[PDB]
């Protein structure tokens, strides 16, 4: 695995995120349940939190967007860049932003927003791209038939030498 250059990271272990907009692929509850899920792949091997906000401005905000989205990393149209997501800091730190002009899913039907969430989430905790073609957080996206994600060891690894583990007894 690999941490971002200047190691940037989370000072504080309880995090909280807000989702601004939705996908109409998804239904709301549905779309809220996948980042949810994502999350907790992460927060399960470190002593992470992450906390829902009602509004104002969360530690990660999470927003869709086609083309060009109010920054200055446009996407792509369908197929392409998936999502992007900026490391840890103030402001846009942390932030995750998913391309509207893909088919998002909780399936094998399009792409899965679950598995691009927590790809993503492993950028805003402050991974970079792993080497190791078995990694969540490997550069190509992969998608999985199991129930119940296995966080893979070089991405657990990765994420504890930043925040260690998660907690005891
Ligand atoms: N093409 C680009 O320039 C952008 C750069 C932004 C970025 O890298 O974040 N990449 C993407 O959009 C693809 C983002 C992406 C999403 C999901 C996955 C992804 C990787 C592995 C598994 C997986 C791993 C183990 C078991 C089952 C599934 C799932 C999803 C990889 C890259
Ligand atoms: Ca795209
Ligand atoms: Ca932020
Ligand atoms: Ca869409
Ligand atoms: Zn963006
Ligand atoms: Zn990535």
């Amino acid at each position: 695995y690999n941490v971002f250059p200047r190691t940037l990271k989370w000072s504080k272990m309880n995090l909280t995120y807000r989702i601004v907009n939705y996908t109409p692929d998804m239904t709301h509850s549905e779309v809220e349940k996948a980042f949810k899920k994502a999350f907790k792949v992460w927060s399960d091997v470190t002593p992470l939190n992450f906390t829902r906000l009602h509004d104002g401005i969360a530690d990660i905000m999470i927003s869709f967007g086609i083309k060009e989205h109010g920054d200055f990393y446009p996407f792509d149209g369908p197929s392409g860049l998936l999502a992007h997501a900026f490391p840890p800091g103030p402001n846009y730190g942390g932030d995750a932003h998913f391309d509207d002009d893909e088919t998002w899913t909780s399936s094998s039907k399009g792409y899965n927003l679950f598995l691009v969430a927590a790809h993503e989430f492993g950028h805003s905790l402050g991974l970079d791209h792993s080497k190791d073609p078995g990694a969540l957080m490997f550069p190509i996206y992969t998608y999985t038939g199991k129930s119940h994600f296995m966080l893979p060891d070089d991405d657990v690894q990765g994420i504890q030498s930043l925040y260690g583990p998660g907690d005891e007894d």
